């Protein structure tokens, strides 16, 4: 379930948060709005910059953190408050939350390892709603 998947993330995280990320930006090519440096690069050319790696894998696993606080796929208001107060996503409203999730859930059920895709739809979605409650657009 949606506690063996955290575990399932973390034991490699790098590699997972790398090739998620990409379905997003794959998925999306207008989200490299948020992404300058990404723009004109294959999958590969990214994964070849250890920016790239270092980056995604921080991200991950804070991503990771805030899953596993969570109760029943609800994450704490608190971690919710966290993310809109960084400074890195002032300017990101929660339709760029939505589609990361939309792109990971997408990128689990093509995968061929088990995930119970299903809780990280509902992770996402109670995401989006607790950052619009914590003050996101
Ligand atoms: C639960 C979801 C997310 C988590 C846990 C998260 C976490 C983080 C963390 C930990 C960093 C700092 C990473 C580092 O040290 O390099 C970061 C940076 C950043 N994040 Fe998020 N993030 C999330 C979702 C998003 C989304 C959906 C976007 C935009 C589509 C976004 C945009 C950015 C940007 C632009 C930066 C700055 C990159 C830089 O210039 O260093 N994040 N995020
Ligand atoms: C490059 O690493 C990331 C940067 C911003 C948002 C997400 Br999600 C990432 O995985």
């Amino acid at each position: 379930g949606f506690k063996q998947d955290i575990a399932t993330l973390r034991g490699d995280l790098r590699t997972y948060a790398q090739d998620i990320f990409l379905a997003f930006l794959n998925k999306y090519p207008d989200e490299k709005r948020n992404f300058k440096n990404y723009v004109g690069k294959s999958d590969q050319e990214l994964k070849s910059m250890a920016k790239f790696g270092d980056h995604t894998e921080k991200v991950f696993n804070l991503m990771m953190e805030v899953a596993d606080r969570a109760t029943d796929c609800v994450p704490l208001a608190s971690d919710a408050s966290t993310l809109v107060q960084m400074k890195q996503h002032s300017g990101l409203t929660t339709g760029n939350f939505e589609k990361l999730f939309v792109a990971l859930v997408e990128y689990m059920r093509a995968s061929g390892q088990s995930f119970d895709s299903q809780s990280w739809d509902r992770f996402g979605k109670n995401l989006v709603s607790a950052l619009s409650s914590a003050g996101m657009k």
